[PDB]
């Protein structure tokens, strides 16, 4: 056992935070929350990528110091994530002095291993992606002016020709070991088609990789190469190292880093159990990073999960915004999170209209979950305001019980893939089954007609709501608490695999107090 270590990418601070960053960090957050619910030690990590030409030039364009610009924008990222109400354990910044030391330490290992030489890069480079590209991965496009230029096929951003004496990492020498790693861990990249992409790309051959740049090109906004002040460390080698840095930082109660340990084993976090990333940055994580780790003799991550990129009303996000805080203030924080995790799987296919948002809010959160919670806690149905003791189970009772008992196992596998969408769907399939059982039994009639039968129906329903809610708690962290409070579930029973079990809450447990205008999810007007 070790600390379950989950990460998000660290984001460029060239501009203000937006939905892409909020989405990636949310996924990271949800994975961490699920493992805490299982009672595991978790360290969840996010942060900002603050060096490089991209960032330094964005600061120049605003006519501000790189130190002042990065600090200000990093501040906006922290404020946004705070407001999004994640449970991230640490926010790292690559300008941190302790991160810097770790980067120099990793570089030195790579050099001492013989995997870094002085050579030349002569080729295309995308500043906006901080990415080296071959002629096969560029094409014709236009400037900011509208003059003809070359652009990345990858991303569409302008590319430039670089010809510089650079320190080069021997990535070509790691091809075989990388292929061995992919084939021996066929779950290590998710989803499967991105795993195939990576293997196909590495099968073709790998060139060596420039890991430094001449200091002027960078506007001196980068980590100097140890032993050679004319060169700065490639922003991506610096950036990827944040995962190692974060694995080695002791953090105090307020979230401040207070100490860098010498050895990752001391904190038991490294290597990451899951790196959450966008598809745009797959090669850095699935090819370069494991190669750096193999060179350094460090263990490799267990999973890399790469999600897709987004649209609002089937259009690129100018004249089309999606501010997550404003949407969350509009429809709800947990509701917005549910929507983002339910609507998209590993694709760009998601309908992010306010229409579809309202349809899921009303249909799934309000009509399926909320209505159910209200039914089984209603004083008109649950006359004694408690968990009743069930009488004998019918076959129908048992079919539903069986679904509830099976759910934790199924949801668990989905959370570990990870495929959060599938986990949510599984839980809601069980919520729908519970609703249909309740409709079929009509407990409102049973109050008058067979109060004994009602004890059974009502107990099964409460327990189905409790289990589904426990498994939804990583997705609806605030609302799950409210639900548990309404059900009167003691704190101890709100986490731990012990409580995945059917029957964990005893009969006789009292419900929470009923507030005057109780409303868990408010249906919105279709507009
Ligand atoms: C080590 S993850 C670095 C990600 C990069 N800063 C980006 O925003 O795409």
């Amino acid at each position: 056992e070790k600390v379950f270590f989950v990460t998000s990418p660290i984001y460029y601070v060239n501009a203000a935070p937006h939905i892409g960053h909020v989405y990636s960090t949310l996924i990271t957050d949800v994975i961490g929350r699920y493992h805490r619910v299982k009672g595991e030690r978790v360290f969840a990590l996010t942060g900002t990528d603050e060096h490089g030409q991209k960032v330094a030039e964005a600061a120049k364009q605003k006519q501000v110091s790189p130190y002042d610009f990065t600090t200000a924008v990093a501040g906006e990222f922290k404020k946004c994530f705070e407001q999004m109400d994640y449970s991230i354990d640490y926010f790292i910044r690559t300008t941190n002095e302790q991160h810097k030391a770790v980067v120099k330490e990793l570089w030195t290992k790579l050099e001492q291993k013989g995997d870094i030489y002085l050579g030349r890069y002569e080729g295309w480079y995308s500043i906006s992606d901080e990415s080296f590209l071959t002629p096969q991965n560029i094409t014709d496009g236009v400037d900011k002016d509208g003059n003809p230029c070359k652009v990345s096929l990858e991303s569409g951003h302008v590319v430039t020709w670089v010809s510089e004496e650079n320190y080069m990492f021997r990535l070509s020498a790691f091809r075989e070991r990388l292929l061995e790693w992919y084939h021996a861990n066929p779950g290590c990249i998710v989803p499967e088609f991105r795993r195939r992409e990576v293997i196909r790309a590495v099968e073709k051959g790998l060139p060596d990789l420039s890991v430094s740049r001449a200091r002027a090109t960078l506007h001196n906004w980068a980590i100097p190469v140890p032993g050679n002040p004319d060169h700065c460390v490639y922003v991506w080698l610096d950036a990827l190292t944040n995962y190692l840095t974060g694995s080695r930082l002791r953090v105090d109660e307020s979230g401040k880093e207070v100490s860098l340990v010498d050895d990752f084993n001391e904190l038991e976090r490294f290597p990451a159990d899951v790196h959450v990333i966008g598809k745009d940055i797959l090669k850095f994580h699935a090819i370069y990073w494991p190669a750096f780790l193999l060179s350094a003799g460090l263990p490799l991550p267990k999973k890399i999960v790469a999600h897709g990129w987004w649209t609002k009303d089937r259009k690129k996000i100018l004249g089309n915004v999606f501010d997550p805080v404003e949407k969350a203030e509009e429809f709800g924080y947990d509701a917005l999170k549910y929507f983002l995790l339910r609507e998209s799987g590993f694709s760009d296919d998601g309908d992010y209209s306010d229409k579809n948002m309202i349809a899921r809010l009303n249909g799934e959160l309000a009509d399926t979950l909320g209505n159910l919670v209200m039914r089984c806690t209603s004083a008109k149905i649950n006359v004694n305001g408690e968990w009743p003791s069930p009488a004998a189970y019918t076959e129908e009772d048992e079919s539903l019980i069986q679904l509830i008992k099976d759910l934790p196992g199924t949801a668990d596998h989905y959370y570990l893939i990870p495929d959060i969408q599938k986990a949510i769907i599984a839980v809601f399939d069980v919520l729908r089954a519970i609703n249909a059982y309740v409709t079929d039994m009509a407990p409102w009639k049973l109050v008058k007609t067979d109060p004994e039968r009602l004890r059974t129906v009502l107990y099964i329903t409460l327990e189905g709501v409790r289990v589904t809610t426990l498994l939804l708690s990583p997705i609806l962290p605030r609302k799950s608490v409210v639900i548990f409070d309404m059900l009167g579930v003691p704190e101890v029973h709100r986490k731990g695999i012990e409580n995945f079990e059917f029957g964990a809450v005893p009969p006789g447990t009292r419900l929470g107090p009923a507030v005057e205008g109780e409303v868990l999810f408010s249906k919105r007007s279709t507009e």
